[PDB]
């Protein structure tokens, strides 16, 4: 017969790869003995208006890992044109460019990524999007203060 474990073994590759190299300002892990379920926290990028904002996530991953994408989203509010109040991302790879050849440390790596260069024309939040391509000035002093106000 088989086995069945094989997503498992990818899972705890990547959370033992995750340990030895971290992405920088993130640390993520199992919520207790549920490899498919992990909690992320994600420091404000430095050079970013989130800078000093603590971000948690949630990430869950198929059963069918890695040949579709794991399920991320904020729990944290943010000022951010691709991140919407219910925590969901707009980024391609947790989408239709996800590739087996991805891992959750890449899938961090991309969203800090994206934290610090925003993809204003494929908004969650028009409004952000907005004042993110108009009045740049303006979108980091309202990002900051909604860092204050959320993720501190």
């Amino acid at each position: 017969h088989h086995m069945n474990s094989m997503a498992l073994k990818r899972i705890h590759k990547e959370l033992n790869d995750l340990a030895r190299d971290p992405p920088a300002q993130c640390s993520a892990g199992p919520v207790g003995d549920d490899m498919f379920h992990w909690q992320a926290t994600i420091m404000g990028p430095n050079d970013s208006p989130y800078q000093g904002g603590v971000f948690f996530l949630t990430i869950h991953f198929p059963t069918d890992y890695p040949f579709k994408p794991p399920k991320v989203a904020f729990t944290t509010r943010i000022y951010h044109p691709n991140i919407n109040s219910n925590g969901s991302i707009c980024l391609d790879i947790l989408r239709s460019q996800w590739s087996p050849a991805l891992t959750i440390s890449k899938v961090l790596l991309s969203i800090c990524s994206l934290l610090c260069d925003p993809n204003p024309d494929d908004p969650l939040v028009p409004e952000i999007a907005r004042i993110y391509q108009t009045d740049r000035e303006k979108y980091n002093r309202i990002a900051r203060e909604w860092t204050q106000k959320y993720a501190m």
